[PDB]
């Protein structure tokens, strides 16, 4: 309320990899930077880059690890510090498996969901108490490995709704930093 807060989007860095469905949490940042106005920039005490902005007359902190995946959580203990925020004003967007394809659910706590980007994070954090955009990509096929369906591109159907579900996930986003969780 006078506290900084910190939105962190997920995904890997990288062409080969910006459509991927493990990447959602990059492509909202990069909606919630452009709707700022705001660019971003490599920050020299973390290693993501980092762009800064207003919101809901809240400090805003958007950031997205230049670090592959399992290694987030490292990037965002040293942002949260250089800007002195605390976990629980941490919004982390994500990808999530348990959740039907574009439902978007917030949450504060709870399970990583098969998620290694957010593994790395509480790993990082010591705690699993901080925000969560999460935005479903429903469960994987048979002929699946999980891992390999998160990094591989959206269907030709759901293509069609991915930035549709991106807008409705940066609107969550802004709406939880609102009045979110409670």
């Amino acid at each position: 309320m006078a506290e900084p807060l910190l939105v962190v989007g997920l995904g890997n860095p990288g062409a080969n990899y910006a459509r991927t469905r493990h990447n959602l949490g990059f492509v909202v940042a990069d909606l919630l930077a452009a709707r700022l106005g705001a660019k971003f920039k490599a920050h020299k005490r973390s290693g993501a880059e980092v762009a800064t902005g207003r919101s809901a007359g809240r400090s805003l902190v958007l950031a997205k690890p230049r670090c592959y995946m399992n290694e987030s959580g490292r990037q965002i203990g040293p942002l949260a510090k250089f800007y002195s925020v605390a976990p629980a004003n941490i919004i982390v967007i994500h990808d999530d498996l348990d959740l039907e394809f574009g439902r978007i659910r917030l949450k504060i706590g709870g399970g990583e969901g098969g998620h290694n980007g957010l593994r790395s994070v509480v790993a990082a954090l010591g705690t699993k108490d901080f925000q969560r955009v999460r935005i479903g990509i429903g469960r994987p096929p048979g002929r699946k490995d999980p891992a390999a369906f998160v990094l591989e591109n959206f269907t030709p159907a759901e293509r069609a709704e991915v930035p549709t579900i991106c807008e409705q996930a940066a609107d969550a986003t802004e709406l939880l930093i609102e009045q979110g969780m409670e």
